[PDB]
């Protein structure tokens, strides 16, 4: 690897070089990548995907929030966990991250019938494996986020913290506030889309169980913004941290499914 992988937007923004997505190393190059385009209407429904049981969800803690370099990263540290979902075990909450543009109708990393949202968020999951590493090791949970005029109280304690910490490897810590401010109401989160594939960062692991949620986080227009405006890529603030979004994988002979 000639140099650190980078989104396209940082090789065009930056005459420091870097490796792009098409050129990324790792497992970046295999056949089971995400994340990918979803035809609605071409996923089968499957019965045994039922709903998801969250846990520490609801819980107002206050969390560490960290600019790593390439998005915004709350830790969970397993103070929170989810079952259900057709999972087949519970899987422990490691870090809540997102991906974004600064325009409305790009920002997502899955796009559902063709259609990118303003943002996408992620809160990644590790699974509680038995004796008897897997495709399933990671449960991703995917939130798409739409742009509008709504303001989202939610989402305050993170969008307030942003300004804390603009450079990579700065920290801070958000206000009271629960993982269910950032989430659609809960039952709304019935209908998903499921699929395996990878991380959507390098070494980009063929390791990952993928949830999409039908169902978008509604968040005001310059709540999105909040994140170009306040991040950095770099401790030099030449780029601001948007478009961290990998470009679209193909489905190859996967199968998406939905409940
Ligand atoms: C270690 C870890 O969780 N990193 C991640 S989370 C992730 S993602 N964007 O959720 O698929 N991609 N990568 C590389
Ligand atoms: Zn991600």
């Amino acid at each position: 690897a000639e140099s650190h992988w980078c989104y396209e937007v940082q090789a065009e923004s930056s005459n420091y070089p870097c490796l792009v997505p098409v050129k990324w190393g790792g497992n970046c190059q295999k056949d089971r990548q995400s994340p990918i385009n979803i035809v609605t209407t071409k996923a089968k429904v499957d019965k045994k995907l039922g709903r998801f049981f969250f846990s520490g969800y609801d819980k107002k803690q206050t969390w560490t929030v960290q600019n790593n370099g390439h998005s915004v990263m709350m830790l969970l540290e397993n103070k929170a966990s989810i079952s259900g979902g057709g999972l087949p075990a519970p899987y422990q909450a490691k870090q809540l991250h997102l991906h974004w543009s600064d325009l409305p109708y790009k920002g997502s990393e899955h796009s559902l019938d063709g259609e990118h949202f303003a943002m996408e968020m992620h809160i990644v999951h590790e699974k509680e494996k038995g004796t008897s590493d897997p495709e399933d090791e990671i449960a991703v949970l995917a939130f798409l986020v739409e742009a509008g005029t709504q303001v989202n109280e939610g989402f305050q304690p993170l969008v307030e913290a942003l300004s804390n910490i603009p450079k990579p490897e700065m920290s801070t810590t958000m206000a009271e506030s629960s993982l269910l401010d950032l989430l659609p109401k809960e039952e709304k989160l019935r209908h998903y889309f499921r699929y395996l594939g990878s991380l959507t960062t390098p070494t980009c692991d063929e390791k990952v169980v993928w949830t999409v949620f039908r169902e978008p986080i509604q968040l005001h227009r310059e709540q999105i913004l909040a994140f170009s405006q306040k991040l950095y890529y770099d401790k030099e603030q030449t780029v601001s941290m948007k478009d961290n979004v990998r470009p679209l994988q193909q489905l190859g002979q996967r199968t998406v499914i939905k409940s």
